[PDB]
This record gives C-alpha cells, sequence and structure tokens, in this order.
C-alpha cells in the first residue's frame, strides 16, 4: 500500500549498508543495493516518490517505490 | 516488436526486483538490472524509449529497448 | 579502426545484454556492460563519440570508443 | 557523531581504492564503493553533506552519509 | 606526483578496459573500472581534475586522481 508520497527532502547511505529517505516527514529504509544511485537520483531531481510497502510506519523496510516526474 | 513509444509517464522498482516502465499508456517490467538506471535517466531527461517485446499488451517483459532523444 | 565519428542517433539494450550505438548512420553492439551508462551519457549530452575496432561493417561488435566534446 | 556538514570542496580517487572527500575544511575516507558515484552527484550538484562516524579527526574512514538538497 | 591539471578534453575506453583521459595535452590511463563513470562526468560538466601518479610522461597509467568543482 501507499505509505508516502513527497519528494525526498534527505537520504542517508548507512553503516549497514542501507539506504534511508525522509519523504512526507517520514523515514522509510531499504536494503536494496541497486535501488540506492535511483533514489539519490530522484532526490536530485526533485522527483515524486510513492513508497509503497505492507507496513508504514515511520522507520519500516521497503523495497517497492514508483517514480513520478511532477 | 514495436510495443510502445513516447516518455516515460512513470517507473517502479518493484517488490521482485524488476523494473516497470508506463509507455503511451501501458506498463512493462524488466529483470536486466542494467537497465534501471538507463531506464530513469531517460525519463528525468524526456527521453522518447520504444519498448520492444515478443507480447505488447499491458504486464509484458521486455529486455529490450530503443533510447532516442527524438 | 575509427568505423564512425558523430553524435549516436539512438541506442538499444538488446536482448542478448548487449549495447547497441548507431553513429553516422552504422549500428555497432558492446558486450562492454561497462559501456552502457557511458554510450548513454554521451548521447544524453550530444558528445562526438569515435566507435573503433578491427572490422567496420554494420551491426559489428566493438569495444573501444572515444568520447569527445567536439 | 556529526562530523563535518558542508559542501563536498573535493573528492579523490586514492590509490589504495579508498575514496576521500573535504566537508567544513576536513578529510575523510571511504571504503564503500558505492558511495562513490554518489558522493561525487552531490559535490557537482553542491548539495550539502553531513558526514557521520564513530571518529572525527581528519583522515578519518567513514561509512556513513546523510545527503541534503536543502 | 601530479602530473596535469585541467577540464578533460577527451576520454577513451580501450580495448583492454582500461580508460584513457587528456588532460592539459597529455593522455593517462586507469584500469580501475569504478573511476570510468566518475571520469566521464567530469568530462561532461567539466570540472578540474588533478592526475597523480609516479610516472608523469604521456601514455603512462595513474590509480589516483582529484576532482574539484569551480
Ligand atoms: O549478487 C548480488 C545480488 O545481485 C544483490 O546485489 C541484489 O541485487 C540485491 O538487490
Amino acid at each position: 500500500a501507499d505509505c508516502a508520497k513527497g519528494k525526498i527532502e534527505f537520504s542517508k547511505y548507512n553503516e549497514d549498508d542501507t539506504f534511508t529517505v525522509k519523504v512526507d516527514g517520514k523515514e522509510y529504509w531499504t536494503s536494496r543495493w541497486n535501488l540506492q544511485p535511483l533514489l539519490l537520483s530522484a532526490q536530485l531531481t526533485g522527483m515524486t516518490v510513492t513508497i509503497k510497502s505492507s507496513t508504514c510506519e515511520s522507520g519500516s523496510g521497503f523495497a517497492e517505490v514508483q517514480f513520478n516526474n511532477d
């Protein structure tokens, strides 16, 4: 389901090789290695991201995310 | 066969590590890793892509795509 | 041997995970995975590339290229 | 620990295959190859970065970094 | 030592997977495949780069490089 739709206000490369983004005032992270360069490209180029997940509370893991232009 | 032609409406990183793009009203996906950064960049810059595949209805897989600045 | 000098008219991710470019009306492929985001960038920014190989016919494999800002 | 917040002043690919960045007048290195294209991306677009690590002297190793677009 | 300081005039993916750049009249090559996308980016954007090496004569190899903005 759709956890968070907005820009990335920040992203963070973590010690455990995971990647966090803050979207709509909610941090989420992912262990999808290959997602990384993609998220940072979204951030850098002001894309709207939709973070899609089973569990949507601030701090959970994710592996699905849509990229929209806007 | 030329399935779709146009800009990427949106893209989506999928839970099974496949990558989906929407072109001329239809959704297609790839499981070629190397394809993701490539599709993203294309969307970012408004490239015109031609998805080429075996079947062309929405939901189809593809491993072939032409990039134009068209 | 300089097979084709110019700008990339279009680029293609092949079914067989190789990469095709078209330059001064002739098409070339590389199996060099490394070269993809590179070729893609040169197209995006309209660089002059010089493709190089021992055999200069259309749909020949190549493994060397010069990226210029010409 | 927030070791340094600012813009990346320069970056350097090291002989030993680590990667250094200068932020708020201090040098930090990382061995996470994955950070390299992100950090160069952040520099070119003058994002503000926060280097995070256990220890903060100049010439320390780090693997945690926040990317602000702000 | 510092071999050359300036913008990249051209770059070249060699057959052997090495990557050659030309800076201030002098060619150098690296076999660090991670350097490739970083060096193409610096060329596209016109960063000043510093090739650091044990031997500075044109045509020699390097495994260290610094990027600066503008
Ligand atoms: O062999 C490594 C795997 O390919 C892994 O990197 C996945 O891509 C994680 O998303």
